[PDB]
């Protein structure tokens, strides 16, 4: 069994700390059950949380492995090997300019904004904001609700894909949480262990995750996606409940 | 006679310079008629156009005089004396953050954006956008259509004023082209010379300028505001025209 989990609003509390899901992760770690973050966050944000690879960043844009992963794949980055699944940020940013032309209205994302500005929009510290700005694949859009339909049509018109992560829309090309999970499972050095995948998530960007795994659990505040298991409380209390009530039984 | 003039689409053609107004200006120089730019542009922007003080920047927020101006006014600042008429940019930005809270929604302006973002927004080059970002009095806002009214209400609730500059909204406190014009005329060395003032402008954004001068001329695309003269062709072709029709014969 492998557990793939979203970070923001699933394994992380409202501020951005792992605290409340610590004992839940403890149990899995003690049972030797691999837990893999699959998140909209950047590699720099993930690293600051102290998390080790493997993990998947930027909505499936990038898969980061340990340098000594027994299956050779991706390119060296000192301590990592990186598998790129999506277009690079620079290319998305260029295609967004074309979209803005079509929409006839500015389309701003993090790349347009100062760290100070990002920090005010997101409630992050200035330093955390600099890390959220260090994007390699996916752009976070800052859109007015009234213009969303127009902007999203302009994205698709120029060949970009969009998704929504809880508070912000994102644009990318080839970044899908499900595709990245599928790749990692195929690169897993123990086929048996990767036979059964569990996926936990809370927003739109997690739908492709729920299709890529064998047991899907929704911990968001809405009602669950079609035929997906749900929990009594959202968030980390949801994560804890799922581990104790859905997973452990299957591991005994 | 003193000539007060907007730069956008008045002296400056669509390209960014002034073709047809060039001889019109040299002529004015010949008869010793002072010309004073009155603009939404920053001092850095105005200097890059190679313009000399006196001039009025940021919609009337600041009056820049030659350091050796015969009338002592303003605070010395290198080769300039500066008369500040408006709240400083940093104070405007602080108030904008209160307005965001009242409005319950983000309010973005140039101060939040990179120069590259500003350039793409305005059609300027990166280096010109850095100059546009060096604001001392007023903020340029990047608002969306449906939230504009909530935001404007919020701005006025926290003590700011707003204007529409043609492309974007602007927020400031105390910046008014008319007030800066009235102040410069009061600080003019030769009072007889400041007695007759002409104003040439684009858009209704120059209506405060039109009110502070004795002869107002509109060279925009729309219909001239009530009580303002108009020209056939807009831009520096209207400046040129207005100068040989209204001015040169004096
Ligand atoms: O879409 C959002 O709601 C979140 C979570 O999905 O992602 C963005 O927003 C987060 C901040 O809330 C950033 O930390 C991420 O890097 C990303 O920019
Ligand atoms: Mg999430």
């Amino acid at each position: 069994m492998i557990v793939f989990t979203d970070l923001d609003g699933t394994l992380l509390d409202e501020r951005g700390e792992l605290g409340p899901a610590r004992e839940a992760l403890e149990r899995l770690r003690a049972l030797g059950v691999p837990v893999v973050p699959v998140t909209a966050k950047t590699r720099k944000e993930v690293e600051a949380l102290g998390l080790e690879p493997p993990f998947i960043v930027e909505n499936g844009g990038g898969l980061y492995l340990p340098r000594d992963w027994p299956v050779r794949a991706g390119r060296p980055k000192g301590g990592y090997r990186v598998v790129s699944l999506a277009w690079p940020y620079r290319k998305v940013r260029a295609r967004l300019r074309e979209a803005e032309a079509l929409a006839g209205r500015p389309i701003l994302g993090y790349g347009d904004l100062t760290a100070e500005a990002v920090a005010r929009l997101t409630g992050l510290s200035r330093e955390a904001a600099r890390r959220a700005k260090a994007r390699e694949y996916d752009e976070t859009l800052v859109l007015c609700p009234e213009e969303v339909e127009a902007v999203l049509e302009a994205l698709e018109a120029v060949g970009l894909e969009w998704t929504h992560g809880g508070r912000f829309y994102h644009a990318a090309k080839g970044a899908d949480k499900g595709r990245a999970v599928a790749r990692l499972r195929a690169l897993w050095p123990d086929p048996e262990e990767a036979r059964f995948a569990v996926g936990l998530g809370d927003s739109l960007n997690d739908l492709p995750l729920f299709r890529a795994v064998d047991l899907a659990v929704y911990v968001g505040r809405g009602d669950p996606p079609e035929g997906v298991l749900a929990t009594p409380a959202p968030g980390p209390e949801g994560f804890r409940y799922a581990v104790e009530r859905y997973l452990l039984p299957r591991l005994s």
